[PDB]
């Protein structure tokens, strides 16, 4: 049994997690319970155990002494270049874009809250070639001085010098602007102290598939970015930083397209190119929104339900939406895809290759595209009359209408029948072809009712005998 309804089955349990599941050995945490671990420290620029609520902070590019030497003893100092300092802003509007922060720009010799600075040395004289970079939490006293906010940079790493063409560079500013804003490593673990790994981790989800402020790769968890490294904070990360500041409801409240065709205006939500790979976890507080994947010849697997993952572009488990989210419509590649749409009512596309559209509830328009295409249903509330789905180019010979859930849960082959006049029989499944307006009804009295409680509209005629999957 390959069926349809398989592959949307298997889409639909991809990186289940929590409700105590064990993944590697280890515990399982829920999205919720990670952002809550993360922040375990319960610092934040509106106090202690202060959480929930919206900030104002204000950052800058101090012009720093190379012979100076920092708090943490390190000197060799230097004030951000150009493309430092830009980056370094996407990275903290990419933190804005989420939760209630405020970021402001002062003048290098005005006070901040947030300061980014580069160092080479651990010791006058002698270049660090070894770390990478570190911050201060929130409300970090030594000798009466608030150490919170700074962020240094080793800038003789060469993606810190150059973070808009190294991918690991822009990752770095934005997990040291986490810990600056509160966030600590998903685990008790820091790079100078011990020999920490996968296997120190306190939740199996700590991994860089799930939280930019972990160190583990996202092959732990299954995930994998092709060797890219995610720009803005993932799902775990948004669950963090809200729940200190506060979702902000008013990020992207239009119409959204993100992936190709996008009009995000964020760098790491958009593509123009098959070559151009994304890593995100959508935060969207509302309108009609599209995920735009049509440039892409890999087989994807598209999954519109919150906090699911989907593999997208050549990459697993890169793409995800965040808790409370609602993506409407989905639009495949040329591969060969799985597309599962939610409750809402969405507009859902294969385009070319062989692809496996599952509509959910509400009321879909459902376009295979070329190729051998299988729309999927399994309840009876996929296509209520009144609000049905559309199957809008359906080829009879080439395209398929998989019912297969129905047989194999009533584990009986005779449970969904064809017949050609209704008798209030559960299973009987009718086909009406208007040949003048060229659609096709396909009903089907799955409760066993007065009248059928499934019914979907199909564009083009259909073959009983070779367009079923029952
Ligand atoms: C919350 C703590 C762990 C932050 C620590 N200071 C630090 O920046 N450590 C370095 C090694 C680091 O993780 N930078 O991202
Ligand atoms: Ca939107
Ligand atoms: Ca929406
Ligand atoms: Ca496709
Ligand atoms: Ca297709
Ligand atoms: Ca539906
Ligand atoms: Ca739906
Ligand atoms: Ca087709
Ligand atoms: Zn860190």
């Amino acid at each position: 049994a390959t069926t349809g309804y398989d592959a949307v089955d298997d889409l639909l349990h991809y990186h289940e997690r929590g409700n105590g599941i064990q993944i590697n050995g280890k515990d399982s945490f829920s999205n919720e319970q990670a952002g809550l671990f993360i922040t375990r420290e319960n610092q934040t620029w509106n106090g202690y155990k202060v959480f929930g609520q919206p900030v104002k902070l204000t950052f800058s590019f101090p012009d720093y002494k190379f012979s100076s030497t920092n708090v943490a003893g390190d000197t060799g100092l230097s004030k951000f270049s150009a493309e430092q300092q830009q980056q370094a802003k996407l990275s903290l509007q990419s933190w804005a874009d989420v939760a209630n922060i405020t970021f402001t720009e002062v003048a290098a010799g005005q006070k901040a809250n947030i300061t980014f600075g580069n160092y080479s040395q651990d010791r006058p004289g002698h270049y660090d070639y070894g770390t990478q970079a570190y911050a201060f939490l929130p409300n970090t006293i030594w000798q009466g001085q608030d150490l919170g906010g700074q962020t240094w940079y080793n800038v003789n790493q060469s993606n810190v010098k150059h973070p808009a063409t190294e991918d690991y560079g822009r990752q770095t500013f934005t997990h040291e602007i986490g810990h600056a804003l509160g966030l600590s490593h998903p685990g008790d673990y820091n790079a100078g102290e011990g020999d920490p790994t996968y296997n120190d981790v306190t939740y199996a989800e700590d991994t860089r598939q799930f939280s930019l402020m972990s160190y583990w790769s996202e092959t732990n968890t299954g995930g994998d970015n092709g060797g890219h490294y995610a720009a803005a904070p993932l799902l775990d990360d948004i669950a963090a930083i809200q729940h200190l500041y506060g979702a902000n409801l008013s990020t992207r409240t239009g119409d959204t397209v993100y992936g190709f065709n996008s009009n995000t205006g964020r760098d790491f939500l958009s593509t123009t190119s098959n070559s151009q790979k994304v890593i995100f976890a959508a935060w969207d507080a509302g309108g009609n929104d599209t995920f735009d994947f049509s440039g892409y010849t890999a087989n994807q697997r598209i999954n519109l339900n919150e906090k699911s993952f989907s593999d997208v572009g050549g990459l697993k488990g890169n793409v995800s939406i965040a808790a409370g989210v609602t993506i409407e419509n989905a639009i495949g590649g040329s591969g060969n895809d799985v597309i599962v749409g939610n409750a809402a009512n969405n507009v859902l596309k294969g385009g070319a290759g062989n692809d496996v559209l599952f509509g959910g509830g509400g009321a879909d328009e459902l376009w295979g595209g070329a190729g051998k295409d299988i729309f999927v249903f399994s309840a009876a509330s996929d296509s209520a009359p009144g609000a049905s789905d559309w199957i809008r180019d359906f080829q009879k010979g080439i395209d398929k209408i998989d019912l297969s859930f129905f047989d194999k849960e009533a584990n009986s082959s005779s449970f969904i029948h064809f017949v050609d006049h209704f008798s209030g029989t559960a299973g009987e499944a009718l086909l009406s072809y208007n040949a003048s307006s060229n659609v096709t009804d396909l009903s089907v009295n799955i409760g066993g009712h007065q009248a059928p409680d499934f019914l979907v509209k199909i564009v083009g005629q259909v073959d009983v005998a070779t367009d079923f999957i029952v």
